[PDB]
């Protein structure tokens, strides 16, 4: 066991899968980028740090490229044409027993399976209503 | 569409599921609440907005119950020894299609599958190692 | 289920009853009006904010008018010659669960039925003795 | 008349109701006050006086112990986490007949009768939606 | 009850139909937006506010935009490449009873009903003659 | 061919309907009138400018009258007691052909269509909810 190993970020089913790699520690932050330049890769950052005396706070980043190729100077260069940035922050008390962490766990794969209002939202560039 | 309706937000298989359900919609913030007191409540918010003048943000807050020894109704102090707190700013280019915006929410749910690193470091209250 | 629905009023036995409608909720305020002249309509308005830390707050607000025709510049307009004014404000420790919840409210109604001291010193333009 | 007598506070249908009686006038405040220690009891008080040179005011007071997990007769700290507390204030025109008066308490009774949106949210610990 | 909802802006036909949906509610701003890139989406809000003593006064505006691609360094990004901005102001005097609103909804339609002057200019980039 | 002519600004049946008949044609600012008293009357006026190098700008303004007779002094005139005021600035890009104007003019009536969120709140005199 050693939880850093690579997952599959985007599931195409099979085909067009994005895949992502331990890339780095560096710093205490786990880094793992999908198999591009850099300057065209999908990124996931993850850091856990005792926030208060009774907290911790896990903090995860992902960014989403949409891929472009550039001319700069007559050369064309890959790039990314604009990124996402998803940004989340977990603030759990130390109290909390590994059978409470699974259900922080639960309730935000629960949040954005198929079909549930947000991620319905997201994907039709629509708000709540 | 309507979106704002009830979901589970913890899939517990049938029995012990936890269903949350529209609870206010002041300033066009979505909230659902499961059936509880608001100390012992899981609570899921939602709202979008244009944050810069290429960028809309989608901000997300869960909170989740700290359970085990809970006394349910009780009153439970300190509150932040009781509760986990989540918070997720999804930002998007105004280019994004829907297409596009799919692919963020993939994105967003492969980070989270069970089995991937990072929902089975914060159900083993653990960092990545 | 949306809460947000009409609702009568003053119930003159079917007859005369008045009946409010959902008409705002810009700010966060529910707003329901009676169907006038914005100078005639009864108004409700409802809006809860957590006060305190461990503390919810209901603010709920009804205009009473006493409708008349004003001559004004020789034209008649539609007027309320006085409004009544209830003002109520409701503070809930988040501790309480919705048995609790239900608690007040059946504890708000019993205070006004037909019959008991408080509603009849109002009906009466008379003090408690 | 002879306004300030007991009344059932919470009516529970027989079995389990909530009578208050009267229990101070000091000051021309009635108060009432049920069976119970000063700091579990529900309590209710009522007093009018002429607010403006155009107005008299009606101030009814009401305050409901959380009842889950409570435990009879024991120091149950801070209060604050075990009180709800509601505050009235009707404002009454000095032209308002007794029949004006009798329709401001149908008004205040229709906000609260069961089912209608106020009081549902209430007990449903929910905002507008 | 709710009219902040989706609707049709365009019917145009019944296939190619331009719907906005609920995006934002914020400081009393309603704003709907149709679906796909938010920098190729038509934009309506509609806002209500006492003007003055007497008057409400609604602010309605609509961009349409007309659809195109940027190229810029062989990078293509969906964008608007201009939009026509519609902007209405309509102020009610507060005696306005909902029969008189009505009217004036129906001027507003009448305005613009196909055939009649103003939509006929519009339609045809022409001025009066 | 000349569209500076008498149309219905309201069709209210086919009997009780407001015809407004061309009146002045000033400075480049068409007027059309309702019969009858001018101090009664509906006005609707239109004037296009190009409001820049690249914009043309349409200024349209429609007065809705509340009928009504004044007596002063035991002489009584024919008057508006109040008007509401529509005003409306639509700004189009030289580059529309007649094609998008036609759009632009379906997405105007698109808004204002019977049903439609816009138009139903106006006329119950309310804002969005």
């Amino acid at each position: 066991a050693s939880n850093f190993t690579q997952f599959v970020l985007v599931d195409n089913g099979g085909t067009g899968d994005v895949t992502v790699a331990p890339s780095n520690f560096a710093n205490g932050v786990a880094e793992w980028i999908s198999s591009n330049s850099r300057s065209q890769a999908y990124k996931v950052t993850c850091s856990v740090r005792q926030s208060s005396a009774q907290n911790r706070k896990y903090t995860i980043k992902v960014e989403v490229p949409k891929v472009a190729t550039q001319t700069v100077g007559g050369v064309e260069l890959p790039v990314a044409a604009w990124r996402s940035y998803l940004n989340m922050e977990l603030t759990i008390p130390i109290f909390a027993t590994n059978s409470d962490c699974e259900l922080i766990v639960k309730a935000m794969q629960g949040l954005l399976k198929d079909g549930n209002p947000i991620p319905s939202a997201i994907a039709a560039n629509s708000g709540i209503y």
